[PDB]
């Protein structure tokens, strides 16, 4: 069964990934109000996705016979001062949960915790690709984000972006 | 435009509904533990619904130009003597959803706020399907739930309870 | 290639999966015997589960040019006290199988044998779905399985489980 | 109902139908060790074969009310000179199984079971078919085994053999 | 991101790849020369096969922002005695690939690069897969290529073989 | 047959469309990591369609008798100040593979060698089309290419010209 | 117009391919007198291609206004010590076929007659092709013609071949 290091990172991952979800939710506000309603849809979509590994991590924990717990969740409320800077945000998070996942998979390892390092296989592919993706926004938006015209044409793209 | 006061409680709805959603989904997490696998999956269905009803909220005021915020969530985590409890308890929270919806109609109203009141029809419709929903489990566990076959029979029907 | 101790485990896995498929016939067999047509044929078709568990070990021996060996296989005859002791035995072996996989994936990792570490990794994702089918059943069993109508009932839903 | 010599010859043909079907399949490990793919396809299709045949007898015991039970099995394990050897024993223990199941005729008749007469049809009819089948590779390895060139086509012909 | 060791190990099995797909064209054309029409196609098919598995590690390097280089190639011509001499050295060859595979599993295990060791598990499998096809290929050569009329038999078989 | 001096060109053919398609493809690198991904997969396209250039010569060489021999292949990498800069080299270097072909054919009518003369009119008109391709790469660059805006403009155009 | 070597060289050729389309009649006689009934099939079906190569030419002449004159045609009549005498011969014929058309490319190029050097390209891609296919029909037999078996082998693949 799981050990209690491993519980205890896999209820902490759960819990960040339900607070990312939230946060990506609360930046798509700042581009709406902004007007940026092209990145707005693509954060309401990531946030979404983020929301189903928050839902991954809780049925694995309730198949081994853990009980989930959902913490406290502060406030993802900040101010940003550009679209940029936001999506900079965006991709820094990402990374932080990058490595909490690499964290998670060497303790799984350390452990000798085989079925949770097969579980957590999906996670380190899956956020893979999502830095990818959010590399490719900021390389973007480093290339045209300097004119109003050039954020207008990457908002555009946004609001389809990975479909 | 919205008022204070209506800018205030919607966002204070929008953060109640996001609450609900993860109560409920902790409560499906206590069915799991205790063997109930169709009440979890019906409470795990029912936190996805609660979900899109914080989005509508938070839509509906970036629409209006103001930024709706998350705000910090309490932890929904508590515990259950008995299924029956637990959805005693799951109704009273629609209960309170449903009067928090009233108070909302009756402020636009008296805020003279017609496009809000209009907004939240949608809420006082569906919040009546919702309790009458719960309401039925309630009655279900009443009659049959006082014996272990009663409740095997009950958490099969949750299963796939309102497709 | 396969050091000598990944050969020895590997066969040994093998013949645990052999003997554990012919475990699962003969439970099913006492299970038509006292009148549980539903459980026996859940039995039988997971025999048939497991038999392949078998077989995929005996080819990727003989991929690697291995000749793997079939053991003398034990007698899996026992008695049983009730169709629930039945199961809990069931679920107990199942949680035996899942250990002996985790030390073949243990002992794959420090012999730095990284095909056979990549090959065992369908054996634990394919544990964890198992064993969490047979808890399911147990707690079925606890739940319901104290009056001759409950156990009608679980048998009857045990004929078509997991299809 | 069944009288206890025919009870004790069941359990015995079911028995050995079971090591046929694991002689059958560690024939075909020697066939792949030795490079021989498509005779070892072939073995792994009729062990598969031979376990339907030991299921059929064991469904016929639990049907009548009795308890099959399954007894230890000695290993399989054996050496063989050349893949004509191998066949060659392949079809005299398909000869043996072919006498076992007319001993059983036997005795049901002698001991007036008309119902287990009746089932042993089945049986006599396959063993039939399935001897002709072993005949006919005994023979094609007699006409072109005696160099590298026929084994090659032999071997190609048995993969797909009896589709 | 990607430690130096694993960088250099990453861009070196890049070229290790590029350079094979170079010498299994260059096998497919003395194949050709020598009247092994089928031979010729089916190294021509593994030359494209080959130069996927570059493709797959340039674009993995290109992915986490690291520069993949494409070093000078060494040419892959060479001398054969047989058609039996070739594919003896094509095995051997991937023997070799499988090998520095699994080294570079094992640095980025002993690295704590759970991303990499990830992306590899597709290079475990697949070279699973591609050493079981030449060692099929180098067990008909032993048992029929020792006369013209074998090696127009097995030739034909590999104009073909693997779709 | 083949005269001397045209196996000489025609294995120099393809060893430098060889080293071209190499070259594309690293190009396409330097793409990658400076974020023109549209220029990249533009770029890896190409390398694509050259390295079957390669193979076209290779297999008329094989065709006639004579053994094509893949030579060492220098290292494609360089530096480039500009994506501009980049594509005016594809671009040159495409007028020199043009050159080359134009050259194989006047020694192919100077050596009275009318088979190749009639094999290589596929690469005079391929030839034509690809220049002509790349031309109008550099005058959209030329064009547009002065601002950051108008390179992602071109980079979009890029991620799908040519199908 | 064509100049009065190219009528005679036209001509010359229209006559040579006529003698080739029965020459392979004729040799497909010797191969049904011999027992080599694919062999016969396969030169038949070339006897019928080579008769279209005549055709060709003669329309080619009758376009331009110039009368195509059909000469006297020797008998093809021959011995052959063996079917792999035979198929040398008719690949030395293929050859022989070859090397006139380049002859004819020549005079026309020599001559200024562009209208005809464009005529005889399909005859120079075409002849690449066919001496191909007999260059791949002597390699077999020298592979596998030298027993009966092998013989028998290729006879069949003959009577199939280039559909």
């Amino acid at each position: 069964g799981l050990k209690p290091e491993m519980i205890e990172k896999l209820n902490e991952q759960m819990n960040l990934e339900l607070y990312s979800s939230l946060l990506y939710q609360q930046m798509s506000a700042w581009c709406s109000y902004h007007g940026f309603e092209g990145a707005a849809a693509f954060l309401r979509r990531h946030a979404q996705e983020e929301m189903t590994h928050m839902q991954r991590l809780f049925d694995y924990l309730t198949d081994t016979g853990n009980l989930p717990r959902i913490d406290t969740i502060p406030s993802p409320f900040a101010e940003y001062s550009s679209l940029d800077e936001l999506f900079q945000e965006t991709y820094k998070h990402e990374q932080l949960i990058t490595q909490k996942i690499n964290e998670l998979a060497h303790a799984a390892m350390t452990n000798q915790d085989y079925p949770t390092f097969n579980f957590l296989q999906w996670y380190v592919a899956e956020q893979h690709e999502e830095e990818k993706l959010f590399k490719s926004i900021i390389d973007k938006l480093s290339l045209a984000g300097k004119s109003g015209e050039g954020l207008y044409f990457i908002d555009k793209e946004l609001s389809t972006l990975d479909t």
